[PDB]
């Protein structure tokens, strides 16, 4: 059927087979060699024995570090310049601006960046091309969700690096059954480079290829493409963690009644035995692996993982509302991590884990801010930099943004049912953010409509970044604010419509704040383990108990409804306290952004429950 070769790369391929893959990701595979031109393609199959050849020759290539210290566990370091998302290099396309992302009336919009096709086409055609020249293609098969779980889909990555398959390995289920179950199913088209085609036009920073200048990771909904180039980092490269995930799936449940979202799911049993999962959004680095791994304080409390990260959620045919995590892994921000903060995320990187911009011991073992265990006189610090390293000097030892990597499975507390395909029954969903006036420990919405304007409001404390010096209050809808595939409002619109689904199980809404500082800058609430006394009040509101006071922002627990015992003297007034003067500022300052940022797009119900909000404070 060709009248030279066609585009037969059957002579490039070093494991798997061509012929074996289904017409349309045969397709996918060698239009892609065709335009990347990689020296060689690899189809995984997700063997361990695959697994750990990898990891060897990568060992050799000189591309990851094998720490001593521990059962199978990597180090890799990044060059500098390609360490994290880059959100200005991060685009959906769509025909028009307006399904992708309000349009704001000042300045840039903080809820999506759009690129036009032809815009996208043009950066297309000056990277892509000859870029995997002297590279292996990797064919990565990888189910989001249970292989099998009527919730799960199944994405085909096209990567040069061999740290992605290794991660994708961790992080998603692959390997050849993907290929099996997928059969001549959709799938999501997902295409990386590095963009460093051999031979190296520059020289290479810590044995990290990037392109940091090219960078782009762009996102195609109703092509179901997902392509990035230049980067090699987390979100850019496993492109089923952030890509897939939220951006792509977002839009997908948009138009087929689903949600996906970047929530952790956890499961609560109280001393009784009685057993509820709940769903947290909370902006990144606030502890959402903190509360989903947490270690209750509380006697005859436990709490199990299904997820930290990310929630895939439907309605099922009783009106439950019922999420899965669709990822296989952790991929944990390493500094603040320790036995005291995070004892069973500890136990869970100890072995099988790949890290990434850690410091190294000269042990052989790793290393971050906050990991509160000391070392041994003698034992010295390597930098995420390869510099020797003394507390000392100005710079952390490990990245601020550094990772770890690590099987779901090897969690102490994984709950039973985190592979269940047809996911687990959400009873609450709370919100968060760290705020250090103002905002109570806790609160419940007053209703659905209420509780979507809660998301929808949501503010946090966030570490300045290469955007901000210190810390930075910014809003952060949903925890979704970096990740939403379309616009915003009509993304409310959709969170707003579940109400109207007869005979759903709707969860009850909370919002949460551990953050709260007292008038001379100490923290009021403990937090960590103690967060259970909390879950305890929602775990109650849920059951119907008579527990809450009304106020103007939502129902707050009663006096002595929870659990304070062992505490010492917390500072009620304070930690509970309502001001007038603080929420007056808070609506208006809510209300002047949803009108720059949303505007034409913000439904009628949002606009209601900020006018109804304003009213239930002016009346304080």
């Amino acid at each position: 059927p060709q009248l030279h070769n066609g585009l037969d790369f059957s002579a490039k391929v070093i494991q798997g087979s061509l012929d074996s893959l289904p017409q349309e990701v045969r397709k996918f595979v060698e239009g892609n060699a065709q335009l990347c031109q990689p020296e060689y393609i690899h189809i995984c199959d997700g063997s361990e024995e695959e697994y750990g050849r990898l990891l060897a020759h990568m060992q050799e290539e000189g591309v990851i570090r094998k720490l001593k210290k521990y059962d199978n566990c990597w180090l890799a370091l990044t060059d500098p310049r390609d360490v994290a998302r880059i959100e200005s290099k991060t685009v959906i396309i769509t025909q028009e601006q307006r399904d992708t992302v309000p349009i704001p009336k000042s300045g840039q919009s903080q809820l999506g960046r759009w690129m036009s096709e032809e815009d996208f086409e043009k950066a297309f055609n000056a990277r892509f091309p000859g870029c995997m020249k002297g590279r292996t293609m990797y064919v990565i098969p990888f189910s989001m969700g249970p292989l099998g779980s009527p919730l799960a889909k199944i994405g085909i990555e096209l990567t040069d690096s061999p740290y992605v398959v290794a991660s994708m390995r961790i992080m998603t289920r692959m390997g050849t059954s993907v290929l099996e179950a997928l059969g001549d199913g959709e799938f999501i088209k997902c295409l990386h480079s590095v963009g460093c085609p051999l031979p190296l036009k520059k020289p290479l920073v810590n044995n990290w290829a990037c392109n940091p200048e090219l960078t782009l990771i762009a996102h195609l909904p109703d092509r179901r493409e997902i392509i990035s180039f230049g980067s090699g980092y987390g979100g850019n490269s496993l492109l089923g963690k952030k890509c897939f995930a939220l951006r792509i799936a977002s839009r997908l449940a948009k138009e087929e009644g689903w949600l996906a979202e970047h929530m952790l799911i956890l499961g609560i049993t109280n001393p009784e035995g009685k057993k509820k999962y709940l769903a947290a959004a909370f902006p990144s680095a606030c502890g959402k692996t903190n509360l989903a791994m947490m270690n209750p304080t509380l006697p005859g409390w436990k709490v199990e993982c299904v997820g930290d990260d990310i929630a895939w959620m439907k309605f099922d045919a009783q009106g439950n509302l019922r999420a899965i995590n669709p990822e296989n892994g952790f991929f944990g921000v390493a500094p603040g991590t320790s036995v005291k903060t995070n004892p069973n995320a500890i136990k869970t990187i100890q072995k099988n884990t790949i890290f990434t911009n850690v410091a190294e011991t000269s042990d052989g073992g790793v290393y971050w801010e906050g990991i509160d265990e000391p070392l041994a006189p003698g034992v010295t610090i390597t930098s995420w930099k390869n510099k020797e390293w003394r507390p000392q000097d100005e710079e952390p030892c490990a990245h601020p943004n550094s990772r770890f990597c690590t099987p779901a499975s090897q969690c102490p507390i994984i709950d039973p049912a985190w592979e269940s395909p047809e996911g687990v029954p959400i009873e609450g969903i709370i919100f968060g953010g760290r705020r250090p006036a103002g905002v109570p420990l806790v609160y419940e919405a007053l209703s659905w409509q209420h509780g979507v304007f809660v998301g929808a409001a949501m503010r946090s404390e966030a570490t300045a970044a290469a955007e901000h010096k210190g810390k930075v209050i910014m809003h952060d809808p949903f925890a979704m604010r970096p990740f939403f595939g379309y616009n915003f409002g009509k993304y409310l619109a959709h969170w707003l419509s579940m109400a109207h689904r007869p005979a759903a199980k709707l969860p009850k809404i909370f919002h949460v704040n551990w953050f709260r500082k007292d008038k001379n800058g100490k923290f009021l609430w403990p937090g960590f383990g103690e967060n259970s006394r909390v879950l305890e009040w929602m775990f109650g509101r849920i059951e119907g108990e008579d527990s809450a006071k009304l106020t103007p922002i939502g129902y707050v627990p009663k006096e002595d409804a929870l659990n304070l015992k062992g505490l010492g003297d917390v500072n009620v007034e304070e930690l509970f306290g309502i001001s007038k003067e603080f929420w007056e500022k808070e609506v208006e300052e809510i209300d002047k952004y949803l009108e720059d940022q949303v505007n034409a797009d913000l439904p009628y119900e949002i606009e209601r429950e900020l006018r109804a909000l304003k009213q239930r404070i002016s009346q304080m």
